């Protein structure tokens, strides 16, 4: 990040900021098997492309309500950002052990996922979050601490993805 | 028929849609520097590194989008995809120039624009005639009319994006 760009940048990350992630999280939870559908579909809506890496030829498993992948890489965005939140709001930086980074690494490079695709999925998942709460929760402060756990969980999966040139 | 495109084949855009593309597109130009505004606000929104391709900032001292380039491709999406309808309609298919379609394919090609661009900013465009037209005209014959026209001028450049078929 640009702010105090060198090597070691400044990732202020409050207790406010996991508040709003965890308690938002946790209503989101109450309804998983829903929240990931709705977010998956607006993956394909946004960018239909994106949802063409899933395909479905072992499960054949054609309808995009019925590619576990789908479910199951839903659910993996959401609990690895809250828990990027978690760890932001602990250590100050995501701490995704190293193997676990290589493997998102080396798994986002096989398929093409490029900027615009990281990008998508974050507008999509912030749209899903704010459909789900209620609108007494939602609010430019929940926006921004769910972006900011997504935007530096997909930082430490990009650098997997490049030379450490 | 889920071939992205038919240089020429069967392809049944009727009358109605021309006509919800036309009246829309009619209303949205008594109002063009600012659609195009919000079209691009929306592109930009969903991902930040689309409206990276184009230009920083700089126009009259001001941050908001004056930038002359934009409002530019802005209307040349509107106008093209609007005469696409009119083409399917009238030739049963996109009929850009030969030369105009060799310098579009060129051009986005040159500058790294991709499936998930192409889907993004038609998303944007989308959203911006829903947003623009009033609820009494919007619906979902209009958003497909618009879809349709767009999809197949985005294959007939992306078909000059790949060496000769
Ligand atoms: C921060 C956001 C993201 C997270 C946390 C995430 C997480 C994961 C995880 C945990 C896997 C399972 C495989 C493994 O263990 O490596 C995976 C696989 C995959 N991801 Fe993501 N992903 C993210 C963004 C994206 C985006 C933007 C796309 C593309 C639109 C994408 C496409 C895929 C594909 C196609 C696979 C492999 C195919 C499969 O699931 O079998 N991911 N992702
Ligand atoms: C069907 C949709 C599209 C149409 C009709 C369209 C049309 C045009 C036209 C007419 C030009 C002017 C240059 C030339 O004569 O070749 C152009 C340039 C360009 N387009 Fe598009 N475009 C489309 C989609 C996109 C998308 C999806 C992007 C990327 C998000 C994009 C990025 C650009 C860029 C960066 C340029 C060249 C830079 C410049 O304008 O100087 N275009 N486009």
């Amino acid at each position: 990040a640009l702010v105090e760009d060198n090597n070691a940048v400044a990732v202020s990350f409050s207790e406010e900021q996991e508040a709003l992630v965890l308690k938002s999280w946790a209503i989101l939870k109450k309804d998983s098997a829903n929240i990931a559908l709705r977010f998956f579909l607006k993956i394909f809506e946004v960018a239909p492309s994106a949802s063409q890496m899933f395909s479905f030829l072992r499960n054949s498993d054609v309808p995009l309500e019925k590619n576990p992948k789908l479910k199951t890489h839903a659910m993996s965005v959401f609990v690895m950002t809250c828990e990027a939140a978690a760890q932001l709001r602990k250590a100050g930086k995501v701490t995704v052990r190293d193997t676990t980074l290589k493997r998102l690494g080396a798994t986002h490079l096989k398929y093409g996922v490029g900027d615009a695709h990281f990008e998508v999925v974050k507008f999509a998942l912030l749209d899903t979050i704010k459909e789900e709460v209620p609108a007494d929760m939602w609010s430019p402060a929940m926006k921004s601490a769910w972006s900011e756990a997504y935007d530096h969980l997909v930082a430490a999966i990009k650098q997997e993805m490049k030379p450490a040139e």
